[PDB]
DNA sequence: TCGGTACAGTAG
DNA sequence: AGCTACTGTACCGA
């Protein structure tokens, strides 16, 4: 909203921009920050009381440590590796089926505090953004092929409502990919900006942070040690 | 009253029925899609509220759909499968010993001519039974059967046991574990009777199973043997 | 004393490398520290054992049947190792107490019952000291307490005073990637409510092995021949 | 309680 | 960011 290049350059010493998606510098610009594909975490609720689940406290501590510690640790599976892997493929036919120009994007900060962000899988040339799944289970595709928009995992809808409230967009494509299939192998949707979303960001985010401040003050830490 | 043949077998899939072997190549290619002893309980499961398909059921609708439409299946559970082979031989030849029955190593076995339903027994009986011998990868699985008997494991082996026999026409299954590490007594089985509660849920449950299956390739314009061509 | 364990085990506890075929042969069929909240769970209503204990009830009897143990958390493990001399250096400076290594730990001459401290301490207490994989985990530590992980670790806590008969314990998390301040302890004091729980669980859930072990032809001992 | 299913939680 | 896959608790109707 009133973030610039310079206020990135000047807290972390990375030129946005130059930043390629999934290297050092991305990894970098992550480091306790609220991101998209993590924020079902944030607004996560208990079924009765007040009492924060266990997997909101969880990416809580998980944020603070990166902050703490100034790094993440890195995992692997074949889940992720197969999703890491016809990422690119998926855009690809993507942008030939639905006929729309994909340009891809490294992270986008909600604002110059850098607390949130998303990293989009794409940016169109219509106006909305793109996030491409490509399921290890070719089960779960064809959930997706089957059911549209009321089979979309929970996780994937609060990532992409998520996006929308980070860029400023009103819809965003929604597209699984799978190489397996002899046919029908992409099915995309278009997700529109919702507003019960949005006023769930508005009120829970803002006061996520506060908490983690609070957290960082009473161990003697500040936000920003992580690039410093 | 199947009408199933090896020329109806070999005609659509190209594989020699007779020569398959449980495990191989042409085995998991005839398993494509088809309803399975080992995961029929998903198919018989039933809701924990409301009169809908519970989450167990439709996971492997799905699995199955997808087999057929990508003509695939992935191997998980390696591990299992692996102590499973290395010693195939030894606990059949255990059980052979301390049954005082001989067992015929089968094929694939479909309930009829449709290739919808199958089993892979780990053998046929000279008793006429077929049998089940599971080579359990934790000792702690083999210790519940072995000091709880058919009660203790009935929750995850039954509805298998019985499928096995609703697909094969027979009466009694052995059902069997082999576990090498125990120092003695490392075989511990019991015998399953046919039981016509489980017959008569396949016979109304597993069909309608199927043309939910079938509405759902035509949905996406496919049909059922397409993974095997 | 260490003859008497290698008398019953043929294993020198003088010795042992850790954690290498010695090491894993000690705790074959034995109730452990970090896995008696399996023998302490309870049905919601009524006395019926809830499948985490039963689950451990065929686990420790299959230990003993077949003398062996399949081995888990090989990455949590190599963690551990690299960073507990540093951890314990760590632990000593800012306690102001010093630390002695410590080899298993049985309760009683039956054999039935251990805990494995990772260390005994000069004040007489004695010393849980983790290398949490995660940073996440030692955040929570740091942050809340032992309120925040007594749910996993305090059952564990207790019955290692059970076993050695201490009356306090440090809980101690090390993390050599925080930037500062990398290690958090609490100290947990002996909770005689823990004492009367094993007293009674305890006991009864050994004597219902010995009686599955008699109906199998099996007699504990048999796994360490 | 029994005999199960749904899903939080979390490793990898 | 990447997507399961397994464990254990919550939950439900009889
Ligand atoms: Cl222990
Ligand atoms: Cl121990
Ligand atoms: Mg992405
Ligand atoms: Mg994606």
């Amino acid at each position: 909203s009133h973030m610039t290049p310079d206020i990135i350059l000047q807290r972390t010493g990375i030129d946005v921009r130059a930043v390629e998606q999934g290297d050092d510098a991305w990894h970098k610009l992550r480091l306790g920050v609220i991101t998209a594909s993590e924020v079902h975490n944030v607004i996560a609720k208990p079924r009765s009381g007040k009492k924060w689940p266990d997997m909101k406290m969880s990416y809580f501590h998980t944020l603070l440590a990166e902050v703490c510690t100034g790094v993440a640790p890195e995992v692997n599976a074949k889940a992720l590796a197969w999703g890491k892997q016809y990422e690119n493929d998926a855009r690809t036919l993507f942008e030939f089926t639905s006929g729309v120009n994909v340009t891809e994007s490294p992270i986008i900060y909600r604002d110059e505090s850098m607390r949130t962000a998303c990293s989009p899988d794409g940016l169109c040339s219509d106006g909305n953004g793109l996030e491409l799944a490509c399921p290890f289970t070719s089960r779960d595709f064809m959930k997706f092929r089957l059911g549209g928009f009321e089979a979309i995992k929970s996780a994937y809808m609060a990532q992409v409502q998520y996006s929308m409230w980070v860029t400023r967009k009103n819809a965003w494509y929604f597209a699984n990919y799978d190489p397996r299939m002899k046919r029908e192998g992409l099915h995309y949707v278009v997700i529109e900006r919702d507003e019960k979303y949005m006023a769930s960001f508005d009120e829970i985010v803002p006061e996520f942070i506060e908490k983690m401040d609070e957290a960082l003050a009473e161990i003697g830490f500040v936000f920003g040690e992580q690039w410093r």
